[PDB]
């Protein structure tokens, strides 16, 4: 522990340029006997590297002498620091050769230094300059070409033979550079102030007095915190000079201004009900570390190098700019060259405790303290009352939460990508994050390249808020709200608070396009990085966003737009595309009326399943048909396509079950079939039978079973393992339209889930067999004291963070990974073909013009994925990994009789 603290102290001294203090502390440690043993060659080499970077040959020799006196041998790091100092000071070739001869006598090699010692570009250049003075013919081995994956699936994707026509952003190179500069400035600021979208009364009797007194209190708090920080820093300086270890360099690492500003921001964002003391200390320490990381990237020239590289990388995305050879964003970034350590837990904890105690001490108000000990730091009732009376309209958000205004950095590695100056991991999950990351690092780099390119593609998409829909939603939200349409009205209080955050951000991004960086989960489902964009399934959010880039509708663009409007309305679900288009043409008068006068009129859209999306589609088709040439009209609206229960689709594809394929519409058919309606009829029959037998739940739950509840139950059974969209949402859907007593809603939901599960088991034989096999395999692997692990068809390793839950989650997780691989393949092929494709909550969004091409690519990639021996490869991997278990793994479910190629002909596969 103490050795770790000392190592962290020396590393922080190196980062802060406090080599005098580091040297003093090391000399004290060496002079004191019992403390000499606590030192380590790592700390010696850290101090040596610091003195070398600063150019102190005398001090470097002194540290080497101390090392030799401590019975320690010089290592590659010490020799690297020595050579760096020699090259920096232009030392003599004689001394250089003597040092190299000593190093060779010690048994170390010169070529192994550049490979085993971690050094920056400047240090490497200085060491090479020093070496060349004695060995001018010493050149490091030339870098090899980057490796490209050649998987049976990604072969056509990464093949140079296949022709490509990737898309190009509409913004010009200069505007892209300007937006990059804006994003860089905002991320350096680290905080953004947005105007609230709540009607301001602006009174003077109470609000102005509250605001003025709060300003006075803020000034007092700031000028007290400054004094407290200065006193603490002086105390720590004296403590270190005395000999004992402290957090002086850690405090000096961040500017006093930044420290006090972050403290005040945390105090302002403190919840009224209160927050835990340990949580506050952890937050303070993590914030200090992150701000230190960003300011270090700034001062160390890393920001300048990133800007220099980005100005060139934007040539690929910019339309006017043309690169020599077309290639993926990650490939271009790696070709141009990508520029290149968490603190100890106890150090972070002590720093957080110190900062929190300093805050609690310097916080005084008319003088009584502000934070009290209830370890729960609850604010002052008077303070929260004053803040409420003030009601500052501005709201503060983190630079990472706000969507980026420039193309996200391509995902070059699990760590490098997405945000600019902020480190972003590939997997969002914090449970087992260490396991996920170590597995992703262990598996071959070429394996993850597919997923990284897929994420880069999904991220490199421009978005903008729809002005009309945003204005309408704001008018409804401010005018007492409209729960019917989904707009909250002033539980509900939390929903209103959240909606205020999202709508406020929407107003901020009214006239500026943004980009959404995407990360993954342990299952493989992609999710936007910003936490405010989590609620993407809402019709409000779905109608607000639109692709900033718009393409010509083309010949079938208007037909596809009308079909999408009909699907959103949901009035004609069983009808085919021709009859849907006929109905769209029939309700053309109401569509135009809705597009012209939404608020005042027939409100036809209001009588739709998704009112906001229906209204947006009405506006779009109106603007399209009102122009001279409807095909010439440019569309910016995302058209969504989904497969009825992708989980059951994948199950049927794996089982080759003809009945299941016909039910989930895998086989060609002129009319679409609703597996939801089939399961609804089955569960209704089961309810009737159980009611005749004598079950009160079945007797009372008569007729209320509807397509919506059946869809939710199927999603929970096929895609649900206590996750978002499960039994809780089933209960919510039931209550929302519940005319029966709510006392047994929980039991009714349980019974419905059970009956739907049994009905699915009875109907889908292949699904039943595959689910039973996976369940038994997971159960046995858990009984053997191991966690279930596998590899997706693409190559991404997947592990379960749960530490039976594994038994119940293995089949859903496998199906999720299959769907994610299918989506990644479809997205990669669309990007190769020059299409704008995104995945938003199991619904593929594209443009109205390229819907046919997207569906074709989806069918082709689905057949390609399910043509490989997925189950056989899974069984072989499981056996090789965990080796009665082997017997069950070998007993792969028998495949049925079904020509999977027929999927290519199915026109209702995705609708
Ligand atoms: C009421 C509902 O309006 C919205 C509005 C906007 C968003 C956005 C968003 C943010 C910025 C921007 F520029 C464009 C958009 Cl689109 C993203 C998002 O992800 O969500 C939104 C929701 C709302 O805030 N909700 C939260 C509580 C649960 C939800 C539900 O109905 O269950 C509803």
């Amino acid at each position: 522990g103490q050795q770790q603290r000392l190592l962290a102290f020396f590393k922080c001294c190196l980062l802060t340029d406090q080599l005098p203090l580091a040297h003093h502390l090391l000399v004290v440690h060496h002079g004191q006997r019992q403390k000499r043993k606590l030192l380590t060659l790592d700390m010696y080499n850290a101090v040596m590297l610091g003195w070398a970077r600063q150019g102190a040959f005398k001090e470097l020799v002194y540290v080497l002498f101390m090392v030799k006196d401590a019975g320690l041998t010089p290592d590659l790091l010490s020799y690297a620091a020595a050579l760096q100092c020699m090259g920096r000071q232009d030392q003599d070739a004689g001394t250089i050769e003597r040092c190299l001869e000593q190093m060779s006598q010690e048994g170390l090699k010169l070529q192994a230094l550049f490979t085993a010692v971690l050094l920056s570009e400047e240090d490497r250049a200085t060491v090479l300059k020093a070496v060349h003075k004695v060995k001018p013919t010493f050149s490091l081995p030339p870098q090899l070409p980057p490796p490209v994956n050649t998987s049976k699936l990604l072969r056509d994707v990464y093949a140079k033979d296949g022709r490509v026509s990737y898309p190009k952003l509409h913004l010009p190179l200069k505007t892209l550079q300007c937006l990059f500069e804006k994003q860089l400035h905002m991320e350096l600021a680290s905080r953004v102030c947005v105007v609230s979208v709540e009607k301001p009364t602006l009174p003077s009797k109470e609000v102005k007095h509250a605001r003025k007194t709060l300003k006075t209190l803020r000034d007092q708090w700031e000028k007290a915190l400054c004094r407290a920080l200065r006193e603490t820093k002086n105390r720590l300086e004296r403590e270190v000079y005395e000999g004992r270890f402290s957090l002086y360099p850690f405090l000096c690492l961040l500017d006093e201004r930044e420290v006090v500003r972050m403290l005040l921001q945390v105090l302002q964002a403190l919840p009224a009900q209160g927050e835990s003391f340990t949580t506050l200390a952890r937050e303070l320490s993590a914030r200090t570390f992150s701000r230190h990381v960003v300011q270090r990237q700034r001062v160390s020239g890393q920001v300048q190098a990133l800007q220099n590289h980005y100005r060139k990388y934007l040539c690929l995305l910019a339309s006017d700019a043309e690169v020599p050879e077309p290639c993926l964003p990650r490939q271009y970034w790696e070709a141009l060259g990508a520029p290149e350590q968490p603190w100890p837990l106890p150090v972070q904890m002590e720093l957080g405790k110190l900062l929190a105690e300093m805050l609690v001490q310097a916080t005084q108000m008319p003088l009584v303290p502000v934070l009290y000990h209830v370890g729960i730091l609850k604010p002052h009732p008077a303070y929260v009352q004053l803040l409420e009376k003030a009601a500052e309209p501005t709201l503060t958000f983190e630079a990472v939460d706000v969507p980026m205004l420039c193309p996200p950095l391509p995902w070059t590695s699990p760590h490098s990508g997405a945000f600019l100056l902020s480190p972003t991991k590939l997997m969002r999950t914090v449970e087992g994050a260490t396991q996920h990351q170590e597995l992703l690092e262990t598996c071959p780099p070429t394996a993850l390249h597919g997923a990284l390119d897929a994420l880069t593609q999904l991220g490199n998409c421009a978005w903008r808020v729809n002005g009309r829909v945003l204005d309408l939603v704001l008018q409804l939200f401010q005018a007492k709200g409209c729960p019917q349409l989904g707009v909250p009205a002033p539980e509900m209080h939390s929903l209103r608070a959240e909606a205020l955050y999202r709508l406020s951000l929407a107003q901020h991004l009214r006239d500026r396009v943004f980009w959404l960086p995407h990360n993954m989960d342990f299952r493989g489902r992609t999710y936007p990085c910003p936490p405010h964009f989590n609620h993407l399934g809402s019709d409000v959010a779905r109608a607000l966003l639109e692709f900033a880039q718009g393409r010509p509708l083309g010949p079938h663009g208007l037909d596809w737009l009308k079909i999408h409007l009909v699907n959103l309305t949901g009035l004609k679900k069983r009808e085919p595309l021709r009859k849907r288009l006929a109905f769209a043409e029939e309700v053309m008068d109401d569509i135009l009326d809705s597009a012209d006068q939404p608020l005042t009129g027939r409100k036809w859209w209001m009588g739709a399943e998704e009112p906001w999306q229906t209204l947006a589609c009405c506006m779009e088709v109106a603007n399209a048909v009102r122009a001279s040439d409807p095909a010439a009209y440019v569309s910016h609206l995302p058209v969504h396509q989904d497969g009825s229960c992708n989980g059951l689709q994948h199950y049927a594809a794996l089982g080759r079950d003809s009945v299941g394929a016909a039910s989930v519409n895998l086989e060609p058919s002129d009319v679409p079939q609703d597996v939801y309606s089939g399961v609804a009829a089955q569960v209704e029959v089961f309810r009737r039978q159980d009611a005749q037998r004598g079950m009160r739940v079945a007797q009372v739950l008569e007729g209320f079973i509807t397509r919506k509840v059946v869809k939710q139950t199927v999603m929970t059974v096929v895609y649900g393992v206590t996750r978002y969209g499960g039994r809780l949402q089933i209960e919510k859907r039931l209550r929302e339209l519940s005319d029966f007593p709510q006392e047994f809603v929980w039991e009714a939901s349980h019974y419905l889930v059970r009956q739907v599960f049994k009905s699915l088991q009875e109907m889908f034989s292949g699904t039943r067999a595959i689910q039973h096999w996976l369940t038994e395999s997971a159960r046995l692997i858990s009984h053997m004291g191991s966690v279930v692990e596998w590899v997706t068809p693409l190559g991404v390793p997947v592990i379960q963070p749960y530490r039976r839950k594994q038994k119940n989650g293995f089949p859903p997780n496998f199906i999720h990974s299959l769907d994610s691989s299918h989506m990644m393949l479809t997205a990669l092929h669309c990007y190769r073909k020059g299409l704008t494709f995104v995945s938003v909550h199991d619904c593929y969004w594209t443009h109205a013009a390229d819907v046919s091409v997207m569906n074709q690519v989806c069918r082709e990639q689905f057949v390609r994925l399910h043509s490989e021996p997925i189950l056989q490869d899974l069984s072989r991997f499981l056996v090789k990994r965990f080796c009665q278990l082997k017997e069950t793994l070998q007993a792969v479910p028998k495949p049925g009789a079904f020509d999977l190629e027929q999927v290519k002909r199915s026109t209702y596969f995705f609708s």
